[PDB]
Formats: structure tokens, C-alpha cells, sequence
């Protein structure tokens, strides 16, 4: 490794291992080849650049080698050709430095002082004038984050030390009010001319000039993202004064419904009523697990992250997902995520070679990413924050619109060049913290998270980063606060979000009637070079701010010190209410402020403005044809089968997952809506739905908005809830405010819901948000041109529910039965802006709208009533698609085909099979069909309900209109169509031969899905005569940071009879805990350091490298009657510990998987012959199981090792198809392991290690598909009966 001066310090670089697989090097020698650059060849090898701030010895340097071996054991090469070093831009950190940093100092390397990495490439590629050059460059770089070097030598101006920069006055008394202009230019402050008045004559009354900083806070904390002038505007509309705000229609909601809302418009999330259950954590004072019997109740947000996913899509929808997560955690004095929803529009995709009849290119601004890589990079970022946080993802919306439309304001194009992009979720609280505690005065004011960087400050400023394990750090602290109850030290807590600290902090003190005092060189930070402005400004992630009294400080650190969260005391709340700012280090005050002239206002709003109303035309159907618009429709992304978006996020972590996307032994995604359960020991749970229907608005604001109203609960109404009343709405409003006629709009679509649907229904809109310039101008070619999103309302709805075993899917039954239509369009078949319309380049003439509120009430309560009575097999609601969709998804998901006679529904077919009008299908037994038409009559419905026909064996499709068939197809062809478009996404984001596979699998009809076969019965208690003494041996499940399932692990091992501790690595290293008092150890699952250096390996190498807690490991595994179980991210550790586990010398390691993507997966396993006690009894059984990994691929040395594994006999699970064979054909095999290779045992039995998640599945409740008669038990709660009963 090489060694050289940066400045004070030495910078190290150690070369790692080749970077890139076949298929994609093979990927950039065709975009190379297709861009006309002659390349003979491209290889590529990670390279490490570590700043050392003293020595290594030869015993820490072989450490820091072998900390930065890692990754799949790819094909190396001697370098040749060009080199092209591709490292973060110079003045960032990448969030891989910071874990990987982190890894070094806990293995005791505090030498390291930052450690970070690039990609070496090796170009060939003799010809290539040096323009050719720079467009190689280009293409191996990302210009938003990322630059291209010569040398390796290079990344030294990666680590340069700047002296950190001082305040700069602006001088307002030396020059007047120009200062001021000249500042609002110079440092962006887009300040209004009232704002300048204001500022300037706030600062003449004080007799001084501000600081850059005083004004650069107030001009973020007065932005329209974070002030809401329209929202809280005054409204003229067609000459006549409004009399509400659109807040207060919002707010009218709550006035006339507050039912079961504890907390709304006072926090970052709404709470409302959840169930009284037991919740499960470990005691701060012996560490057990224990359920306590309390409520929990249910908090809810939905938040947005257009403009910067538009820049920089993979950190703009994962920061999205984070930002949001911390409103969740910092409700009331501390709550804990439990699952998540993501949203996204886009314009059209235009994939390569799947170019669709509807689609052509308008061109697009030269800084914004295209549609195509919006929906590539974005997905993947929202779901790294929710894996690596650990919060399932379980349901979401994907819409595809971009057209040349005759809307409101004439022929114009509309679209989302500027995406929404979308993250919500659910979380629990206890009732005592539901309430923001006061401040004492003297207060200690916190920052917890991470040291902050120059971040929201080509817009290299809507560049985001995240790093999700940090955040999750954070989360580990809130959750012991809030587990501490009446102690709970935490009085106030916010996220930290827009404006940086320089909003929070303010709002915090004001928040509890306090000033504060604060000392600007208190606060952590990565970037000493900074401004004063720069560190209380920027966006840095993962932050919150707290107050706790003086006296909890000492367990407030020890708290964060046992997670290993960074924290930092900055300041203290005052009586006086007065901001203040020092810095030591230049001794002087960048702000001192009166908090009434900081948080003084300019005047409100008013809008003044008039209704557009396109007239819109009707569909011309001179192209149309039944058949053709079938397969168009299909092939809409709003329609087609989201897969991409559903896989690549974890569905199973916490354990509480009742109801996810994917449905049926087929998995199929088409679940309406998610629901979890409330605890690890109830049936009570919560729901989240989403309705959404933006391209009505072109049409119809007023409908666009009931409509998504309307589906939120037609995609929630197969759930068991009861009062409609428990159904609680997140609004989000997206608008292109200043477009004619947008305005207006917006008003009469918050009017349509704020003032009459909501209130009619009884349905509460406690939290919501706004995203008010959905709008995108730019020069192309000779024109100015303009796209402009529709108004687009998404409500996400959220409720209480009673039995989460009730739930129905669209999966058909083909038992006797009816198909019943509810159709709440009352015959209306409205066309216009469907996906039929859309798919056909045109808008239409009039939508859908709710066309009968009590018909809408009715309609659920009916509904409620048939859950509750078990009166359905299925249900499906229709939206985008139409009763085509809707029957053709219920197909999908039963794997059946249906025959169905639609001459009731009007004579024009066209508009009955693909309107979008509210409603659905039931399934109900044939014997109930009588009674179920009859409930439906006693609430006004008789004239909306009609009789379709049946759910058959087979593969027919087939629709009639008296003895006419109207159309015919294969099932299964009509579901290979339905896939395409995730195929497509697949095939150019992944492995395309797993793509290739997932989808060609599609096409066998003979598939007969998931299914079990039990060697032993599952419902035996094995373990009661050992429960049944009252002994519970103490099982040490063990956590590192970043760990995230561990609390589901502890729940398994508890109802098999064990007392669950809680042990921290940090435990490990401070003597408070040591392995000679277990008999029983678990390495559970996670995103331990991120997986950053290899997952698992920071973990287990930081036992390997601390001797004692590694001598500690290997007496434990050397003793001759403990027991040990590695699960996912702990089978992915022990396999890096195999030199202090006897019996282990052929385990394998577990890599990256061959789809090169991380798979969330329900997938199908046998248990196989071999020592381990953890599955005796099991042998033989097949049945499905949890996955969630992006590294669980087996990978041996050589064949040689891979025979030698086989013969001695230690293999335990292999994935297997759906026919019963050992596979390697994914998804079946999610990893692409050699002989489906997904659990390894040692040769005495005694420590199992497996990649997918039994402690997530063994309440049969949470498994996403299970045989119909299986009662409460799993058969993998099986293992840890066996480990009890093993243990005697
Ligand atoms: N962006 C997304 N992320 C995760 N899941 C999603 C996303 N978009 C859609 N889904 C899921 O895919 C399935 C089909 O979505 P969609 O057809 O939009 O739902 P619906 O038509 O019932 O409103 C649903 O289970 C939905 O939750
Ligand atoms: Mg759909
Ligand atoms: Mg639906
Ligand atoms: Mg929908």
C-alpha cells in the first residue's frame, strides 16, 4: 500500500478488489460501442484513500488490509490502458466514508482519520481524439456528485483541511437598502420587496448591519416551502372574497370530525387512537424483552421531495424517505416507525426498444434527469433509507403522464419533468408522550445525529445525501427515552429538516415560549471549513434537536453512548426570548436577535383569481378497438405490475407485516392496501391505502380530488375497520400555483374535500402538506417550453383496524362463486382522463367524479359489514384500468380465469369495461350470492350492483355481452403484457438474465405456486413441558449498530420460552455483559455499518480485532453444550468469524446476489439433512420463508470447497421452486447460491447459520401467503422450540 504526506496528516491508498461484474462491464462497452467510442476493453478495481492523523504499526496496518478486503471474488487483472479514477467531488464525504471510518475506529484504528473510496478504470482504447475522452469520462461519472482524476495521487484534495471561514456583514448601514438587494442576489435569498422592507427596517431599529447568517435564516424560514403563504393566504375568487384559508378547510375537517385524533396541526405527524397490546422492548434496567400491555397508538405523515429528486434522484427520494421518518420519530417526546408508503410521478419512460404508441419526446431542461432514470435511481434510494433503517415499504403509487392536452388554459404540455416523489408512513406512541413536554428554563438544547457537511447550500445544492444507519443510531436513542416512560428525559424533540438548524433550533424554543443561547463551535461537523451561515443553515441529514433538563444528561449520554449516536449539548433555552449565537473560535456573535423580529411576519397573502375550465372533447375512437386498447392499457406504467418498485424494499422487518403487495401462492403485487398488526402479540393493527387520480384534473379539479378521496377508501374497504370515522387522510397537494387557472383549481379541490366530502363522510384530513411550483421552463432549440403538472392531490388514508386476519386480497377463489360489480359510477362509464384516454394520446371529455355521497358511505360501511360477517372470498376495487384491470389483476392473483357477461353495464362496452368510476368487484360463495345482494340493497346500492359471472379453473379470459363476445384472451398472455414494463425495468437495472428469467417464469401456466409440505406438526409445542416449569434460559440477542430486527428475534426466542437480552457490541466491550452466563447466543439481521466494507464484516471483524471480546466469542462457541443461530446480517457476520467456530472451516461466504439488487422476497425453502439442532424434526418440509438481502449469494473459494461443504453433509435450507426442485433460478433462488445453498450448520450441530428470516414469519399471520388452515404458529417457530427443548 502506498504512504505519502497530506498536509499534517499521511494519506494511505490500498487497492481493493475489481468493482465491476461481466454483464456490467459488458453494459459500458455497448453504451461505449453504441456512442460510436472504439474501446477494446474496461476493468475496474475499487481503490481505498485512508487519512492517517499518526502511524500504523505492522499488526494495525494488516488490520486496515484486511478491514478493506471485501466484496464478490471477481475476476482481477493487471492494470492496462488509461487510468480513470472516479471519486466523490472534492469538499463532500461520501456516506460510505463515514461508515467505513466508523468501522476502523471501533476495530481500534483511531490513526484512521477518514477512510474513503473511488473506482480505478482501466480504459484501452488506442484510437480516441481527447474530446472522445472527455465523453468516456462522462459516462463513468455522475457530474452531480462525483469528479474523474488522472492519478490516484489525486484524492488528497479529497481530505485538504480549510481554516474555517468567518461571518461576513452585510452593510446595510454603509450603502442602505442596496446591501440588502445585493445580499438577496449574492446568497439566493429570493426575498420579496416586503421582506426587504422589513429586514431593513428591523436592523435600522437595532443600529447594526446583519450577518449573512441572520438574514440567510430568515429568508429560509420565510421560503414558501416552509412558511405556507398560499395555504394560509386570503383568496379572491371570480370577484368574490373567500371566507376560509385553504389550511382552515383543511382544518374544518377536524372541527367537524375530531373522533379518535389525539394530536393534529401541532407536530410533524397526527396521532390517532391505535389499540391497548403488548409492546415489546428490553427494560433499561436488566435488558430483558418484555411485553407491556398498553396503548399504542398510531401516528401518521406523508411528506414530498420533488425539486431535488428532479437533480439527484437516488438521494432525493432516499433523503425523502429520511426526512420523513424523522417527523415520525420526533412526534411528541419520541415514537417509533413502524412501516412505510412511497410515491412517484413521472413523465413518460421512453424505455430503450419499448417505446409505446402514447409516447414522444418533448424534449426536457439540460439539468434535470430524464423521467427513465428518476424511476431507476429514485426507487432504489427510497428503499436503500428503508432497508438500511429497517422500516417495511408496503404500499405505494406509480403514475406515468406527459402529453400535449387541451386542459384549463388552452393546448399546452403537462407532465412531471419535476416528479413527485412521495414517502409517508406509520408509526406507534404512548399515550403519555403524545404531548410536547414544556422547557424548563436552563434546558439543555441537543443536536443528536450526524456531524454535519456543506449540503443544500448545475444545482449542486439540491444534491442531497443520506445515510440511513446513522439515522437508525438515532432511532435506538429515541426508543430508549420513550421506553423509560414517566422517565422518559426527552421534554421536546423536532426533526431537523429545511433551513437546517437555523430553523429548528428557533422553532424549538419558540415552540416551548423560550429563547436560547448558543455556542456555534458546540456543534459536531465534518467541514472546518465552514461559515458560520454554512454550519447553522445547511440540510445536513439525519439530525433531530431536543431539549432535556440539566440533571438527565448523564443517562442522556449514556443512552447514546451505548448506540454509538453522536450527540452534542449546543445550548441553553432562556426566559428572555432571544436568539443568540456565539463562536468561540473567532469570539464574536453571528447572530443576536430579539426571536419577535426573527419570526415577525410580512404581511399575509392574498390571491386574487379566476376559474379556468377546459371544455375538453370527446374521445375519438377511430382507432379504437376493444382488443388493441386491452393491450395498451396494459402496457401503461400507472397500470402495468409494479415489481421494480415492490422487491427492491424489505416487507418484513419489525415482524408486524399482516398484508403486503404481493399476493397469493403466485405473488402477485396487487394488494390495495398494507396493514400491519399493532404488536408481535395482537390481531389489531393499522391500514394505509392511497388515492390519487391527477390526470382529472385536467379536466375537473373538484372530481381529481373526490376521486382520490373515493379510492384511498376503496382501496382500504376490504379491511376490517368498522366506523368509517376511524379513517384518518394525510393531503398532499401538488400544484403549478401561478398557472392560469391552477389557483382556482386548487381552491375548489380543497373546498370539494375540506368543506363538503370529508365532513360528509366523517372523515378527519389531521395532517397534510403542500408542493406548490409543479413546473418546469426551459429553452429548446428557437422556443420557450413549459411543462405543468396537473393538480395532484394524493390522500393517503390511515385506520385503526380489528382483525388483521380478515383482510381480503384480489386473489379469486374457484370455489362455487359470484363475481359482483358494485359500480359507484351509477352507469355514468366517464372516459375522459382514464389510461384509456391517456393511452391513446388523447384527454377526453368529462371524468369520473363521485357521483353519490351517501352511495360512497353506504358502499363502505356494506363492505365493512361483509369483513366482518366473512361474508367475501375477494375484493378489488377499480381505478386506472377500469373493471378490464380489475378483473384482469384478480385473475393474475387467483391464477384463473374469469367469465363474465357485462350487458348490463350500458350498450357502449367501450366505456363499461374502462371507465374509472369508483367501485369494484366482490367475490362472494354462489350460496351467499342472495344475502350478499341483499346487505348490499339495505344500503341504497341494489341499482349500482350487478351480477358478472364466475371465477373458473383454467386460463380463459372471457367477456360477453349477451350471446356477443366481447373479448377473449389467455390469462396468462394478458398477465405477461401486465409485466412488461417491470421486465423492461428489471432487465436495464439489474441482471438482465434475472430479469429474464423473473419474467419468463410469468409465462408458465403449470406454476402452482407457493406451496408446504410438513414433516411434523405445527402446531405441537415441543417446548411447553420445559415453558410449563417456569425455567427460561436467557438467550443473548445480539445487536451492533445498525442492527434493525432484533426486537422480532427477541419475541421468537420469548414465546419458545427463553428470557431475550438485549446485547449490544457496546455491552460486549464494556464488560457490562459477558457470553459465559448465556447458553444461547443470536446474531440478528440488519444493515450493521451499512454493510459498508462487505455486510457483516465491520461486525464481525471488530470482535476479531478487540481480543478479548474475540477470546469471549471463541469460549463461548468452544464450550461444549451452547448453542448459536445466525440469521441474515448475523449468518453474513458468524460466516466471517469461522476461525472461533469449531466445526466451520467449509462454510462459504455470502456476496452480492446475481441480480445485483437487493430482494425482498416471500420465497419457497426445504429443510435438509444435516446436523442441526435448530431444525430437527423439520427435515423434508418445504415451505416458504422471509428474504431481505443484497449479499446473500454463497460463494465458495473453488469447487473443491463447494464439493467438500456438500459431502461432510452441513448444508440446512435450499431454495427451491415452486415444483418441489433445488434451484438456481431466480427469483425462486432471490440470490443466485450455488445449489440453492441458503443455511450451513457445523459438523456437531451446535451453530446454524441462514440467510432468509424465520423470526420474521413465525406467527402465521405474518406470513404474506400461508395455507388456509394453519393456526397461530408458523412452522418456523419450530426452531426456537427446538433450541429450548435442546438447551433442556
Ligand atoms: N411506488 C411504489 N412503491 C411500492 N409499491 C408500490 C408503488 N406503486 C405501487 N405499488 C404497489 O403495487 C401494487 C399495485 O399498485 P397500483 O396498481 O398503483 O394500486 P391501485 O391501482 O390499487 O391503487 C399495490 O400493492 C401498490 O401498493
Ligand atoms: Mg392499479
Ligand atoms: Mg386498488
Ligand atoms: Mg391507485
Amino acid at each position: 500500500a502506498g504512504l505519502v504526506p497530506r498536509g499534517s496528516h499521511m494519506m494511505e491508498i490500498l487497492r481493493g478488489s475489481p468493482a465491476l461484474s461481466a454483464f456490467r462491464i459488458n453494459k459500458l462497452l455497448a453504451r461505449f460501442q453504441a456512442a460510436n467510442l472504439q474501446v477494446h476493453n474496461i476493468y475496474a478495481e475499487y481503490v481505498h484513500f485512508a487519512d492517517l492523523n499518526a502511524p500504523l504499526n505492522d499488526s494495525e496496518q494488516a488490520q486496515l488490509t484486511r478491514l478493506l478486503q471485501y466484496g464478490p471474488a471477481l475476476s482481477s487483472h493487471t492494470p492496462a490502458g488509461k487510468l480513470l479514477l472516479v471519486t466523490p467531488r472534492p469538499g463532500t464525504i461520501s456516506p460510505w466514508s463515514s461508515k467505513a471510518t466508523d468501522i476502523a475506529h471501533n476495530c481500534g484504528l483511531q490513526q484512521v482519520d477518514r477512510l474513503e473510496r473511488g473506482v480505478a478504470y482501466y480504459i484501452e482504447a488506442s484510437t480516441l481524439t481527447a474530446e472522445q475522452w472527455r465523453q468516456v469520462a462522462a459516462e463513468l461519472h455522475d457530474r452531480m456528485m462525483e469528479t474523474v482524476f488522472s492519478s490516484l495521487t489525486d484524492a488528497e484534495k479529497l481530505f485538504i483541511h480549510h481554516q474555517p471561514a468567518p461571518v461576513s456583514s452585510v452593510d446595510l448601514l454603509g450603502e442602505g437598502r442596496q446591501a440588502l438587494i445585493d445580499a438577496n442576489l449574492r446568497l439566493g435569498l429570493a426575498l420579496a420587496e416586503d421582506e426587504i422592507d422589513y429586514l431593513q427596517e428591523a436592523f435600522t431599529k437595532l443600529g447594526r448591519n446583519p450577518n449573512d447568517i441572520e438574514l440567510y435564516m430568515f429568508a429560509q424560514a420565510n421560503s414558501e416551502h416552509c412558511r405556507h403563504k398560499i395555504f394560509n393566504a386570503d383568496w379572491i375568487i371570480d370577484g368574490k372574497p373567500q371566507p376560509k384559508s385553504l389550511f382552515k378547510m383543511i382544518k374544518n375537517t377536524f372541527e367537524t370530525t375530531p373522533d379518535y385524533v389525539l394530536s393534529a396541526y401541532k407536530d410533524n405527524a397526527a396521532v390517532m387512537e391505535g389499540s391497548a397490546v403488548g409492546r415489546y422492548f428490553a427494560d433499561h434496567n436488566t435488558g430483558r424483552y418484555d411485553f407491556h400491555q398498553e396503548p399504542a397508538h398510531i401516528l401518521m405523515k406523508v411528506e414530498t421531495h420533488n425539486h431535488p429528486t428532479a437533480i439527484s434522484p437516488w438521494p432525493g427520494a432516499a433523503t425523502g424517505s429520511g426526512g420523513e421518518i424523522r417527523d415520525e420519530g420526533a412526534t411528541g417526546r419520541g415514537a417509533k416507525p413502524k412501516a412505510g408508503l412511497v410515491g412517484f410521478s413521472v413523465s413518460n419512460l421512453r424505455i430503450p426498444g419499448f417505446e409505446q404508441p402514447w409516447e414522444e419526446d418533448f424534449g426536457k431542461p439540460e439539468r434535470i434527469v430524464t423521467a427513465l432514470d428518476i424511476m431507476t435511481e429514485g426507487p432504489l434510494g427510497g428503499a436503500a433509507f428503508n432497508n438500511e433503517f429497517g422500516r417495511p415499504a408496503l404500499t405505494g403509487y406509480f403514475r406515468t403522464y406527459e402529453e400535449k392536452v387541451n386542459s384549463h388554459n388552452g393546448e399546452e404540455l403537462r407532465g412531471y419533468h419535476k416528479p413527485i416523489m412521495l414517502a409517508g408512513g406509520i408509526g406507534n406512541i404512548r399515550a403519555d408522550h403524545v404531548q410536547k413536554g414544556e422547557i424548563v428554563v436552563g434546558a439543555k438544547l441537543i443536536v443528536l445525529g450526524g456531524p454535519a457537511m456543506n449540503i443544500g447550500l448545475l444545482d449542486f445544492a439540491s444534491v442531497q445525501r443520506d445515510n440511513p444507519e446513522m439515522e437508525r443510531r438515532c432511532q435506538e436513542v429515541i426508543d430508549r427515552c420513550w421506553q423509560l416512560g414517566d422517565a422518559n428525559p426527552i421534554l421536546f424533540i423536532h426533526d431537523v429538516g429545511a433551513g437546517g438548524l437555523s430553523n429548528a433550533m428557533p422553532e424549538l424554543v419558540s415552540d416551548g415560549g423560550r429563547g436560547g443561547k448558543f455556542e456555534l463551535r458546540d456543534i459536531l461537523s465534518d467541514e472546518p471549513g465552514m461559515s458560520p451561515l454554512e454550519i447553522w443553515c445547511n440540510e445536513s441529514q439525519e439530525r433531530y434537536v431536543l431539549a432535556v433538563a440539566a440533571d438527565q444528561l448523564p443517562l442522556f449520554d449514556e443512552l447514546c453512548k451505548r448506540e454509538r449516536a453522536p450527540y452534542a449539548v449546543i445550548g441553553d433555552a432562556t426566559e428572555e426570548q432571544h436568539l443568540s449565537l456565539h463562536d468561540n473560535h473567532f469570539d464574536n456573535q453571528p447572530i443576536d436577535l430579539p426571536l419577535d423580529v426573527l419570526l415577525g411576519k410580512t404581511p399575509k397573502m392574498t390571491r386574487d383569481v379566476q376559474t379556468l375550465k377546459a371544455k375538453g372533447d370527446a374521445l375519438n375512437r377511430a382507432d379504437i378497438t376493444i382488443a388493441d386498447a386491452v393491450k395498451r392499457v396494459l402496457h401503461l406504467p400507472t397500470v402495468a405490475e409494479k415489481t421494480f418498485l415492490v422487491t427492491i424494499g424489505d416487507r418484513t422487518v419489525t415482524g408486524m407485516v399482516a398484508r403486503d403487495q404481493m399476493v397469493g401462492p403466485w405473488q402477485v403485487p396487487v394488494a390495495d392496501c398494507a396493514v400491519t398488526t399493532a404488536s408481535l402479540d395482537s390481531y389489531y393493527g393499522e391500514a394505509m391505502s392511497i388515492g390519487e387520480r391527477a390526470p382529472v384534473a385536467l379536466l375537473d379539479f373538484a372530481a381529481s380530488a373526490r376521486l382520490a378521496v373515493g379510492e384511498a377508501l376503496t382501496n382500504i374497504a376490504a379491511t376490517q375497520i368498522g366506523d368509517i370515522k376511524r379513517i384518518k387522510l394525510s393531503a398532499n397537494w401538488m400544484a403549478a400555483a401561478g398557472h392560469p387557472g391552477e389557483d382556482a383549481g386548487l381552491y375548489d379541490a380543497v373546498k370539494a374535500v375540506g368543506e363538503e366530502l370529508c365532513p360528509q363522510l366523517g372523515l378527519t384530513i389531521p395532517v397534510g402538506k403542500d408542493s406548490m411550483s409543479m413546473k418546469t421552463r426551459w429553452q429548446e432549440g428557437n422556443e420557450q417550453r413549459e411543462m405543468t403538472s396537473p393538480l395532484s392531490l394524493v390522500i393517503s388514508a390511515f385506520a385503526r383496524v380489528e382483525d388483521v386476519r380478515h383482510t381480503l386480497t384480489p386473489q379469486l377463489s374457484t370455489e362455487d362463486n359470484a363475481l359482483l360489480l358494485i359500480d359507484l359510477g351509477k352507469g355514468h362509464n366517464a372516459l375522459g382522463a382514464t389510461a384509456l384516454a391517456q393511452v391513446y394520446r388523447q384527454l377526453g371529455d368529462k371524468p369520473a367524479d363521485v357521483r353519490d355521497v351517501a352511495q360512497l358511505k353506504g358502499f363502505y360501511d356494506a363492505m365493512q359489514a361483509l369483513v366482518a360477517a366473512r361474508k367475501l372470498l375477494a375484493w378489488h376495487d377499480r381505478s386506472d384500468g377500469g373493471l378490464l384491470v380489475t378483473l384482469a389483476e384478480m385473475a393474475f392473483a387467483g391464477h384463473c380465469g374469469v367469465q363474465v357477461d357485462i350487458a348490463a353495464l350500458g350498450d357502449d362496452h367501450l366505456a363499461a369495461l374502462f371507465n374509472e368510476e369508483l367501485g369494484g368487484v366482490i367475490q362472494v360463495r354462489a350460496e351467499d350470492r342472495d344475502a350478499v345482494e341483499a346487505l348490499l340493497a339495505q344500503y341504497g346500492l341494489a341499482d349500482c350492483v350487478h351480477y358478472l359471472g364466475q371465477a373458473l379453473a383454467g386460463d380463459r379470459f372471457v367477456i360477453t355481452a349477451n350471446d356477443q363476445t366481447v373479448f377473449s384472451e389467455s390469462r396468462t398472455t394478458l398477465r405477461v403484457w401486465w409485466a412488461e414494463t417491470t421486465w423492461q425495468m428489471q432487465r436495464l437495472r439489474d441482471n438482465p438474465q434475472c430479469a429474464d428469467q423473473e419474467h419468463e417464469a410469468k409465462a408458465n401456466d403449470t406454476d402452482p405456486g407457493l406451496n408446504v409440505k410438513l414433516s411434523f406438526d405445527i402446531n405441537e409445542d415441543i417446548a411447553a413441558p420445559y415453558i410449563a416449569t417456569g425455567a427460561r434460559p436467557k438467550v443473548a440477542v445480539l445487536r451492533e449498530q445498525g442492527v434493525n430486527d432484533h426486537v422480532e428475534m427477541a419475541a421468537a426466542f420469548h414465546r419458545a420460552g427463553f428470557d431475550a437480552i438485549d446485547v449490544h457490541m457496546s455491552d460486549l466491550l464494556g464488560g457490562r455483559i459477558g457470553l459465559g452466563n448465556f447458553h444461547a447466543l443470536v446474531a440478528c439481521g440488519g444493515f450493521s455499518y451499512g454493510d459498508v466494507l462487505g455486510a457483516g464484516e465491520g461486525w464481525a471483524k471488530s470482535i476479531l480485532f478487540n481480543h478479548r471480546v474475540r477470546d469471549e466469542f471463541e469460549t463461548f462457541f468452544h464450550r461444549p453444550q451452547t448453542l448459536a443461530l445466525g440469521v441474515c446480517n448475523g449468518c453474513q457476520m458468524m460466516s466471517n468469524l469461522r476461525e472461533l467456530i469449531p466445526g466451520s472451516e467449509l462454510w462459504p461466504r455470502f456476496v452480492r446476489n446475481h441480480s445485483d439488487r437487493f430482494e425482498a422476497r416471500f420465497s419457497l425453502v426445504e429443510v435438509t439433512q444435516s446436523p442441526s439442532l435448530l431444525l430437527q424434526g423439520m427435515v423434508g418440509s418445504q415451505m416458504p420463508i422471509a428474504v431481505s438481502h443484497g449479499e446473500g449469494r454463497v460463494e465458495v473459494r473453488d469447487d473443491a470447497h463447494l464439493a467438500a461443504l456438500e459431502s461432510k453433509g452441513l448444508v440446512a435450507l435450499r431454495y427451491v421452486d415452486n415444483f418441489g426442485k433445488v434451484t438456481e433460478t431466480y427469483p425462486a433462488n432471490p440470490n443466485g447460491s450455488p445449489n440453492g445453498i441458503t443455511a450451513v450448520t457445523t459438523e456437531n450441530g451446535r451453530v446454524t447459520i441462514m440467510m432468509p428470516h424465520p423470526e420474521r414469519v413465525f406467527r402465521t399471520v405474518a406470513n404474506s401467503w400461508h395455507p388456509e388452515n394453519w393456526g397461530e404458529d408458523s412452522p418456523w417457530m419450530r426452531i426456537f422450540r427446538n433450541a429450548r427443548k435442546q438447551l433442556g
